[PDB]
């Protein structure tokens, strides 16, 4: 089944998910010089002060931190959105080396990792209905560069030991997502897809201009995770990112 390896990685995905060859696939290259500055873009409203994290899980592709999304606790509004989009989970894509790992690139430059805070449009009642819709999800993507440590990421890094293999989970309450955000909320937005199967074209992508930096020690621990379940041969979870897709008749708008 799908993965990121030679025999089941992104170049084979079209065989089970034909939408891989679609018209608004993600990620894309953000070419900063032809992104259209649009002055009617409102600022982002990120309200993560009441967020409830419940769990972290290694799902054999990445590890996810899930949040309680049954009431409007952590929401995203503003920006290019019309509607309140509720936080359900966040995860990352990262590389085996520091010069690769982001899915989106800025002027063909790749970062060491990328954070995806996944939200779904509440108009649609549950997550599973929102993925049937062209404006069902909004994913806020944040690039991570290697540098000094991000204090807020360390709590996540300490637990990775209990979720080393496919299928392990640990309770992970009281995590505040606000410590993973950059100072600036300037962005680029465009319509796209999930970057993993089923590759659905539901997503408004809001990629932030400003990256966060994390130490090389923090991102090192990401790399010690496993794609396999326990008892199966060890296969390190690295380079779990999809390469950039053709923009083909889409315009990237800039809020700045
Ligand atoms: C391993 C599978 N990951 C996906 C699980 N999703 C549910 C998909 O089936 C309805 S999802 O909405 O949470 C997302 S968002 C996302 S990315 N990288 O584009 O932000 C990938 C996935
Ligand atoms: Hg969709
Ligand atoms: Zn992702």
């Amino acid at each position: 089944h799908w993965g990121y390896g030679k025999h089941n990685g992104p170049e084979h995905w079209h065989k089970d998910f034909p939408i891989a060859k679609g018209e608004r696939q993600s990620p894309v290259d953000i070419d900063t010089h032809t992104a259209k500055y649009d002055p009617s873009l409102k600022p982002l409203s990120v309200s993560y002060d009441q967020a409830t994290s419940l769990r972290i899980l290694n799902n054999g592709h990445a590890f996810n931190v899930e949040f309680d999304d049954s009431q409007d606790k952590a929401v995203l509004k503003g920006g290019p959105l019309d509607g309140t989009y509720r936080l359900i989970q966040f995860h990352f894509h990262w590389g085996s080396l520091d010069g690769q790992g982001s899915e989106h690139t800025v002027d063909k430059k790749k970062y060491a990792a990328e954070l995806h805070l996944v939200h779904w449009n509440t108009k649609y009642g549950d997550f599973g209905k929102a993925v049937q819709q062209p404006d069902g999800l909004a994913v806020l993507g944040i690039f991570l560069k290697v540098g000094s440590a991000k204090p807020g990421l360390q709590k996540v890094v300490d637990v990775l030991d209990s979720i080393k293999t496919k299928g392990k989970s640990a309770d992970f309450t009281n995590f505040d997502p606000r410590g993973l955000l950059p100072e600036s909320l300037d962005y680029w937005t465009y319509p796209g897809s999930l970057t993993t199967p089923p590759l659905l074209e539901c997503v408004t992508w809001i990629v932030l201009k400003e990256p966060i930096s994390v130490s090389s020690e923090q991102v090192l621990k990401f790399r010690k995770l496993n794609f396999n379940g326990e008892g199966e041969p060890e296969e390190l979870m690295v380079d779990n990112w999809r390469p950039a897709q053709p923009l083909k008749n889409r315009q990237i708008k800039a809020s700045f």
